[PDB]
């Protein structure tokens, strides 16, 4: 298929169907290698890190599938995303390199942005007439990720996608779509691979759920 | 824990419990990275390449528990365990390197067979008196380790132990356990990571199922 | 060891490795981009010297910080690449070790600094904390000279900077960073998230940029 | 097009050239503890050497492409080699919408000793193209007898990929098709190359000091 570049966010009218994590599967602790200072503090393996990568690897050819041809600029939402996003270009590095047939005119450019709604960034104006690639690490409620688009709108951007790891089965979800998604996930509060409990576990490789002792230990 | 060093191969007495990929699951084809020349002619994808090496390093864990501080000589049953062989000396490595208390006594040594009871390999007589760990991809109905062991049992060592990435879960199979297990699969013929089907589907970096299409275009 | 408390002296900091002035290695020798080869005059220093330093730079960081936590800062947008590496090796050293503690590890964050100009949030919260400023390259020493006296007004207990590059520019103040990668020639290099223009950030290998390159991406 | 004249390197690219007396010192990289008293120097990074071999997986299969070729790992010195060979050989693979089930590789493992081989038949070989995949070339000898037996079984083509060679005057003239890295004349280690067993697991290419030769001498 010939596919048109996505431009209306929140729908993921092509999006790709993503891998669906049941309720109540994964592996115990004993499974794989896992910190011995997070071993006590953790309930089960969601998702093991080697999954991760081999996802992020589809979803940046599904990316590059779609932006053949033209240059996008890619936002890293810090800072959960930033696991999510170093895999990410080190895979379109990567198909750059070995696929052969490339322009230096239709390639990437990385921005970083940090949103709380309020936006801790650069300008932004330079994005005019560009193709926006966001780069989120986990869509929950999606309240985040549609009042960030709107506020995009005010740079007069040509189209904005997004790229999303994992979506949350939440019942408070509002319907935001994203245009690649990696990981349906259950409602639990999961942490590793740059995802956090106040600024704790986002060394751990693998995606986990916390047990009640790690709350208890790392809270504020 | 202490363990003890296993001698009794087959028996699996300390064994940990590996793995277990229940019947009729895992991924479909657009799921991850597959080769566009093998797309065809694979039903499903079984296990991540992810997954087996994080598996694996967790299994090179395992092993250094009861080897620590001991020499050991590794043996690669050529050429399905390759892939998992040298995933295995890579996190072998990878503890040596990040622990300040070893000595170069206490390490491993590589030794290579090719088995068909017919054996290709060297001498096997310097085996004496030392400390053996099998390292086999798959153990389906478990004649050929246990005509193996009572073999490589003629040149006086000390130890047999074996570890292997996959079990298959066939009603023929004679109960030779290994010590160290990765993952127990379903009754069905898998292909990838060195695991072959007419010496074809070795480059696949992921354990997948062939399809009808792929036994009947490769059979000779 | 003693941790580093004086920005810009580098008391007790190791020598690096002394590339010297031309040497590296031409084209076809490792894998370039197609669409960058064209524009690339040599490559200075390998991918995976890079990945070799920087792992051994986590273990001069972790020998000195050990059993206490510290604040890593991300130069953004050049030093991505160093400081994506940097963390990688510090998760495999914490992942193997069965002596530390999750009170006493690392935490992130994010600046973006232009010559001065600070782009960021807090900050403030690194009070009574250890700071290591994580430096993609150091040329004339100037930015990094403010931005560590600017960072001396929210109280920090100590600062630190590690670096990947240092070029002998005779335009250099004098700052020395406390952890560095490698001595460098002074020409432009670019790739590994070092660019010229936004361009050449995906490049792995650091190279030089020759005289069409300058002229192609010029603005 | 595919090289077929062993020993000769007759469009052989020229490696990378190291230089007698360069290198770094211990407290460069990252070294295990249990070797670091045993090691002059680091000749060459354990980086260097795996984005070399990626580049000699791109020449290699520059001039096989499209045709069905049959390496070939002497052990157990070459399985660093031939391992990582593999690993950017798939990523190729992997990555190219012009391959062919039919035109890939087919490993193949013996052991040669000194001339003599411990391995399989052989006799499948047969009219098919051969890469024979070396650790290191010092004198030349042993990669020379085994390219004589092996053209034999009738081969059709013959071909050598070396990560190293050494500079040695008892080089009998013995050159490679596909060449890393050319190096002095003294006796490495680590990256499957051993001395007694020893070192194999080291992951830098490095030298070895008196007291190492010393330690470890059988
Ligand atoms: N570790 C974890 N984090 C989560 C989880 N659900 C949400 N979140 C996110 C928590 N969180 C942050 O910590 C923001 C700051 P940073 O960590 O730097 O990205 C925002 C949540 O992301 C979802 C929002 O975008 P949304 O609700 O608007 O869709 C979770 O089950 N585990
Ligand atoms: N790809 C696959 N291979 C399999 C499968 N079951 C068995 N096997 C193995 C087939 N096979 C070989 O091809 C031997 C040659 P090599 O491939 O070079 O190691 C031996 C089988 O391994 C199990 C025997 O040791 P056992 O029956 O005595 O326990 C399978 O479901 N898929
Ligand atoms: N590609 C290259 N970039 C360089 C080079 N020397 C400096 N630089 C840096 C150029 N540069 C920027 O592009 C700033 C924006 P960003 O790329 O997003 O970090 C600042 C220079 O960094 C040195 C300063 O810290 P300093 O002057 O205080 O010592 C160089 O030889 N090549
Ligand atoms: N670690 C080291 N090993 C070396 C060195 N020079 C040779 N060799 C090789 C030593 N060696 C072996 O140990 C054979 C067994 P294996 O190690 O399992 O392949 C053969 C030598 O390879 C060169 C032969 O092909 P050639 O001399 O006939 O040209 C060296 O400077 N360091
Ligand atoms: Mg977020
Ligand atoms: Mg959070
Ligand atoms: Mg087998
Ligand atoms: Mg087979
Ligand atoms: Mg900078
Ligand atoms: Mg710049
Ligand atoms: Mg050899
Ligand atoms: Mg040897």
């Amino acid at each position: 298929h010939h596919h048109k570049i996505p431009n209306n966010p929140g729908a993921g009218e092509n999006a790709l169907e993503p891998i669906y994590i049941k309720d109540d599967d994964g592996y115990d602790i004993d499974t794989f290698l896992i910190p011995d200072h997070y071993k006590n503090y953790i309930t089960k393996v969601l998702i093991p890190n080697g999954v991760l990568k081999n996802r992020i690897e589809k979803l940046a050819f599904d990316i590059k599938q779609v932006y053949r041809n033209e240059e996008f600029h890619v936002i890293c939402l810090l800072k959960g995303s930033r696991g999510f996003f170093s895999a990410l270009l080190k895979y379109l590095n990567r198909i750059h390199n070995y696929s052969s047939t490339e322009s230096p005119k239709h390639l990437y450019v990385e921005h970083y942005v940090r949103v709380k709604i309020e936006i801790v960034s650069e300008d932004l104006s330079c994005l005019k007439d560009k193709h926006v690639l966001i780069v989120e690490d986990i869509i929950d409620t999606g309240k985040t990720l549609l009042k960030f688009c709107e506020y995009l709108k005010k740079f007069e951007v040509k189209t904005i996608a997004i790229t999303c790891l994992f979506i949350k089965r939440t019942p408070l979800w509002n319907g935001f779509k994203a245009d690649f998604v990696g990981f349906s996930i259950p409602d639990a509060f999961v942490v590793g691979y740059s995802l956090d409990y106040n600024e704790k576990f986002r060394d751990l490789d693998h995606l986990c759920l916390v047990n009640d002792e790690g709350i208890k230990k790392f809270r504020t």
